[PDB]
């Protein structure tokens, strides 16, 4: 009941907010996207943000699963071509116009950098380590503290992905980032 | 007039002072005021709220930041451009350890000014630097011909990141020493020197 409420309502501002964004959308039209009372939206969410904290965490969780089952399609055969599927994988989904909307323009100003960290961070960093660990154990990057190098390249992929979302062109953005990026991951790793 | 403007700077200094010790949230107008010596009247005249003379407080710490960063690399003795990247990434974690920096710039800012105003700041007085710094390597064939404005942008937000690990660590002198060595190794990647 409460939990049908919670999915209706979260579903209904994940497209409404996708695709016009957060500040052109509020809360009153999404209950009725959802068929929700707004006394029934409000018993689940105090506010416009709270409700937004939910979507947020729903879109990363997908984000995730997508680059997993898009690294696994890939067909890389080390660690080192699977951190490389893993960059291209996160420009593939990060140019989605609902990832770029929500993640990319509205979730930064919403939840403020250490918000937006916390979650990016909650959702990314240990399938990071893991790839970066692998890399370590097949002898294709340098042993180096694990932890210190995945934060730093999350940075550096969520900046990269930033980059090409405001870009006056963002077909040329996405190009020369993505020749960026493999010449950052090609100093990264051994060959 | 020009008490006028010795009160602008005396508010700037005293709120700089403060705001750097306790943070942005523990300091209130009143004892700023008290600290530069003027009243109430004279400060709600120079700056209409709070979050304004945090803005002004914030300039000013950024312009200590690239200078005391510029200052750090021409200290270095740094004869190639590679050796000048070497020296400015240990520059920016030496002059974002620094407590004032840490408590205003990595805390404060991001909150005070939000997501938009901050990274327009941050953006205004790190691009030039960094952007200068890729083209001379590239001039100098230590840096492979690539887009400079990309470059800069992904450094940035590493360095940024960087910086707000080791802000917030549980042992922030290890969090430093690490990511000092992960940044050392990935440009020790990218430099031809
Ligand atoms: O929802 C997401 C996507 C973006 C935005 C927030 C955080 C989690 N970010 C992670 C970006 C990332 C991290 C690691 C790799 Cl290998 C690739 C991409």
């Amino acid at each position: 009941r409460s939990a049908a409420t919670r999915e209706a309502l979260i579903t209904g501002a994940r497209k409404l907010w996708g695709l016009r964004g957060y500040a052109e959308v509020g809360t009153p039209e999404i209950a009725t996207e959802a068929g929700v009372t707004r006394g029934a939206m409000y018993h689940q969410f105090a506010d416009k943000a709270a409700l937004f904290r939910d979507v947020v965490e729903v879109v990363e969780q997908d984000v995730m699963a997508r680059m997993a089952t898009l690294v696994a399609a890939s067909g890389a055969a080390t660690p080192a071509d699977a951190i490389r599927a893993a960059v291209d994988a996160w420009l593939e989904v990060s140019g989605d116009p609902e990832v770029r909307q929500l993640i990319l323009l509205d979730a930064p100003v919403v939840l403020g950098w250490a918000g937006f960290r916390d979650v990016a961070q909650r959702y990314s960093l240990g399938m990071t380590e893991q790839l970066i660990t692998e890399a370590i154990r097949a002898g294709q990057l340098a042993r180096q503290p694990v932890r210190p190098l995945a934060q730093v390249l999350i940075g550096a992929l969520d900046e990269a992905a930033m980059f090409i979302a405001t870009a006056d062109d963002p077909k040329r953005a996405r190009r020369e980032t993505r020749q960026v990026l493999r010449r950052l991951i090609d100093g990264m790793l051994n060959g």
